């Protein structure tokens, strides 16, 4: 069985906390592999490996458990344990009742009925949360490679929500595929052109996540295909501000999207700038667009 090295420690599948299958109860589907709300009474999310999957699938599923289990940070989802000695194989994760960030932004957009559902400060707190997660990965020399709203989760729908990075399947694949499946809209030039990935790769992607957040869940580069985005970005093209986006927030995006990786901020600097935004009354008093 494969080994995994994070920080100074090497780990194996034998290190994963096996939870007896008999102690695990499935409650409901969550939006499926498949994913369930479960009970161990500890509430968990159950990520399953379909039995119809091959050998590489098994290994990838396994490696992802190892990866998540070795992190220790508040803005990265916890792994409760695994159930690998029965089929289908289970990974048990911290249950995030707020669901994924992209769906949340789209479903929670301010409306005529819910004009006050979300405010600028809520978006800034989500951004800060994920940036704090990205900073922890950066300082531990881990490159995520797929920072995006679809891969972030929320503890709850309501005001006390915490955002966390919840999927590590791309870092798992490159750790050990298709072109039309690559998240090119989240990738910097050196990444999609040279296959070069650094901490500054995640900075660019975080800039796109910021745009996702402040657009309230729109697909990046509206109406452009992957190949068109590739040519656009390579030529110096960048997204416009999301509707009603404060200039200080758009400025963080455009800094994350600098062409040269060395010119882009590390996450410590990103966090500082996000914090300054939350301090500025003109930023947080800005009204979000209410779609009719
Ligand atoms: C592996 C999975 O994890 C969880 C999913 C959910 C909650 N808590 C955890 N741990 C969840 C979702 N939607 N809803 C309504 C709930 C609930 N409650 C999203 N979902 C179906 C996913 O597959 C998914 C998407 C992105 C990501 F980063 C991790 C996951």
């Amino acid at each position: 069985n494969p080994n995994y090295c994070f920080a100074g420690k090497t780990s194996s599948i034998s290190d994963l906390k096996e939870v007896p299958r008999k102690n695990i109860t499935l409650i409901r589907g969550l939006g499926h592999g498949e994913v369930y709300e479960g009970q161990v009474p500890l509430q968990v999310a159950v990520k399953t490996l379909p039995e119809v999957y091959s050998e590489q699938d098994e290994l990838d599923f396994l490696m992802e458990a190892l990866i998540i289990s070795k992190f220790n940070h508040q803005n990265i989802v916890r792994c409760i344990g695994v159930s690998l000695q029965s089929l289908p194989r289970f990974i048990l994760l911290e249950f995030m009742a707020g669901g994924d960030l992209k769906s949340f932004l789209r479903e929670t957009r301010p409306r005529p009925s819910q004009p006050s559902s979300l405010a600028m400060l809520d978006l800034l707190h989500v951004a800060r949360d994920i940036a704090c997660g990205c900073q922890y990965l950066e300082e531990n020399h881990f490159i995520h490679r797929d920072i995006a709203a679809r891969n972030c989760l929320l503890t709850c729908p309501g005001p006390g929500r915490v955002a966390k990075i919840g999927d590590f399947g791309m870092a798992r694949d490159i750790y050990r595929g298709g072109c039309a499946m690559l998240p090119v809209k989240w990738m910097p030039p050196e990444a999609f052109m040279e296959g070069i990935f650094t901490s500054k790769t995640d900075t660019w992607s975080f800039g796109v996540l910021l745009w996702e957040i402040f657009s309230l869940g729109y697909m990046p580069y509206p109406s452009k295909s992957n190949q068109e985005v590739l040519e656009f970005v390579t030529s110096g093209g960048r997204m416009d501000p999301p509707k009603n986006c404060p200039g200080p927030v758009y400025r963080i995006m455009t800094q994350c999207w600098q062409h040269q990786p060395e010119d882009r901020p590390n996450f410590a600097i990103i966090l500082e700038r996000i914090e300054y935004c939350t301090q500025d009354p003109d930023v947080i008093n800005t009204a979000l667009p209410i779609e009719y």
